[PDB]
């Protein structure tokens, strides 16, 4: 019995990393449709504007047919309801991640009871990768090429040099 | 674009709890087909024989149309391959759970690279519930009715009284 | 042998949540007198002024006879000494909470050796509730009524709308 | 407004350590009456019989006027109800401890809703001390005198030599 | 100012894994001399006898000039004192590991104050690898070749087939 | 076979605490040479300027012959390469520390593959000590003398009074 599963994968993606890419690629294999959903996150003062983050995520998800990249600024749950998504995908890289995802998953069960939160663990290759430490390394001209897709490295380097 | 997602939900289920039931019910809503897969687990010396555990899981999953209950004794990954499952569902109740699931998910990526492990957090109602503590409470005639489906409570009480 | 136990329950309470209320209600049942102690916390830039937070905590603790609400800006330990409190009550919602409470409890043992720190775990109903995520949800008009006492919801909604 | 607070401090205490002693001493200062409650724990196969563990705990709690030592084999919650205790005291030495205490506290809220579970963190002097590692060190004639009260060291050494 | 640093790396090594090998290789690069120290561990009922575990560790550490493999059954601290070691090397694969190592490091500071405990994190390649799960996978004929040195895989397979 | 081990111990040290001092003293006993390396950390807005932090660390490490104090603002890995250090020493006070050190150690393995990261656990005396909580206590005139070397206490008190 075939089904349409529509999933959202929301985050700040500032910038999208090899870790994010691994997760959305796996979500893409599992669900009928995936929205890679980029939170405006204004109060976080992101390095990249929302438009830049949308452009970068489009470049790296281009080969995934059933993935669409969209910017949003409302609650992730309202965004899911707006797009008729029934699954919310989140990454769990470690124990510190777990606390917050548990709180958030419970909040979201209250806000949208039929939205199911599901968690994916990145491959051990990428699991230690953190947008913030990569940005800190790049600020000092350290080599970050192992952690970011090629077009993302190029934009991070331009944004700094 | 509709898809057939076939998931396995493996565990010892000795006995199946309200926590397990919440997870398989959610898996059932998300995937085309779910096998609730009961590990023989001989070296764990379960309270209930495999047959008893299969019978109890059938009683409590009866209303879920797309769920099938099966006993197995091989590796969970080989079991998934045998049944053409592409998703392995596991519960994460807390931080202690996370360590082991991370190790197991990585092992399973090696054994069956196209099998995707996905994690679900039980509702806060059930998250503290642990088959072992419930069994310990039942051994002393404590009331365990909040933690187990009714037929499971009845069989636990008979197995002890 | 009857005793006077005087406890302080200190925090930022910005705003007081159903979690805080559950803890102070339990502290109230256990100890002769409880001061719900609201830290000025200026460097945290709270959403609500100290006066507003005191007023809200008075509204929701009104039915607890042996609870008094007081604003303070000194060290919690000096505040306890000033009010002759022998017990300092803190909540532990999760593992992340534990680290900080351990550090703080040890600091406080040095500052006031006869002040005893004791920890309470909120009911599973409220344990995921975090003032910061509730405030984030409210900023977007999400429904926060399950997480806050009614007068607190009303003041949060006015403070934002 | 003076109150009678009756607390139970239950555990296996095999044997009672400097950590246990620090906790019961603090409980003794806070509550009207403390029962140091020693679980038979038969299925744990303790090093010391219940009688030996009761005798050792009596020797080290002798100076605490309001502490009574009692052996029990029922549920800790039924034991508390039997003795009219309204507080259940448990130690939290670290994060691993937290998981289990959370599960247990929630179970006990179901079994005895008016019994309040409260947690104490041992002094940094004793917090790493674990009955099992001390027993392992003693088996090889390592010096364990820093970790156990003097009469407990003496009985551990006799039980082994 | 050149120094002789003598380190011990103690464990059950049942059997030695790619994780153990990565750690001893790194210890070998850092210290003048490393004893890979294999605990008899009788009460753990190891899969491999002490002699077999010593032989396997010799095969895989053969290329490391400054490493010596020795079986022991006393306390690791007394073993270090016996061999004039001033450094005790332990692996930390995750958070669960941390609790126990902290307890053990503190115990060892008491038993041998001049012995320094130092911790190494395995490469992300090997960090999820656990002797017990590998043994469980091998029992069912799963492929374990990514996790063990070649001679260890060969002996594990003979020990089971 | 004697060796030159050159270690770096990098941090913000704002200000150097009894915990830092315990670690550098232990590093000093183990390695031929230790650079106590003080990160400019401009974006952290430290309480003490880099020069003040260098001066304070020189005062408290004066008795350690093989320790040198240096300020730096590049990546810790490039700093190590610049000074020919082969060991990077970091403290692990608790579980929360572990997450970040794991990420950082993995980043540093990429940036400088022959630099070995090694971890030390402070003595239980100092393990709860956190520069930030000490600074918070000092701001209110709480007694911080147990947590800081005497010259550091004196400079913290002048910097505030």
């Amino acid at each position: 019995n075939a089904m349409i599963t529509k999933a959202i994968y929301p985050g700040t993606f500032d910038p999208i990393t090899n870790g994010h890419l691994d997760l959305v690629t796996r979500a893409s294999a599992m669900f009928s449709h995936v929205i890679l959903a980029i939170a405006d996150s204004s109060s976080k003062k992101p390095m990249f504007t929302l438009d830049e983050r949308v452009a970068l995520a489009k470049k790296v998800t281009a080969p995934l047919k059933n993935v669409e990249v969209l910017g949003f600024s409302e609650l992730m749950a309202e965004f899911a309801k707006k797009h008729n998504a029934n699954i919310l995908v989140r990454g769990l890289r470690s124990v510190s991640d777990f606390e917050y995802e548990w709180q958030l998953a419970n909040m979201n069960r209250h806000l949208m009871p039929k939205l199911e939160s599901v968690f994916l663990i990145p491959s051990e290759k990428w699991s230690f990768i953190s947008s913030s430490l990569v940005k800190e390394v790049a600020r000092h001209g350290g080599d970050i090429t192992p952690f970011l897709p090629k077009p993302v490295t190029k934009a991070l380097l331009a944004k700094l040099a």
